[PDB]
This record gives structure tokens, C-alpha cells and sequence, in this order.
């Protein structure tokens, strides 16, 4: 990993959120997500601890700033 990525910012998810669409993802409850595209709260573009992105709403994320 010579690269990094332009944010290295995480998210954790505060409800189980479910999508209708594959474009979208999902959050679990009590589980963090690596944050990568944050324009607004309308989508958030983060990635789960398996190796895949998705959209999800801020709503349902904070920012993980311990």
C-alpha cells in the first residue's frame, strides 16, 4: 500500500440501514465504515470491513473522532 486514499475518515453506523438498490449499501448497528465520499448527508460514499463501497446515509453515521 505505496498509496493512500483521499479521506481517512470512518464512520460508525448508528441504526441497521438497509438500501432497495445494489447502488446503495447497508449499515449494521455498532459497526464502523471507512469513510470515502462525504458531499452530504442526501449519500456518503463508505466501505465495510470486507473490501466493498457503497452509498449510505449520514444520518444513520457518525464521525469516528475519539
Amino acid at each position: 500500500g505505496p498509496l493512500g486514499s483521499p479521506e481517512e475518515t470512518v464512520v460508525i453506523a448508528l441504526y441497521d440501514y438497509q438500501t432497495n438498490d445494489p447502488q446503495e449499501l447497508a449499515l449494521r448497528r455498532n459497526e464502523e465504515y471507512c469513510l470515502l465520499d462525504s458531499s452530504e448527508i442526501h449519500w456518503w460514499r463508505v466501505q465495510d470491513r470486507n473490501g466493498h463501497e457503497g452509498y449510505v446515509p449520514s444520518s444513520y453515521l457518525v464521525e469516528k473522532s475519539p
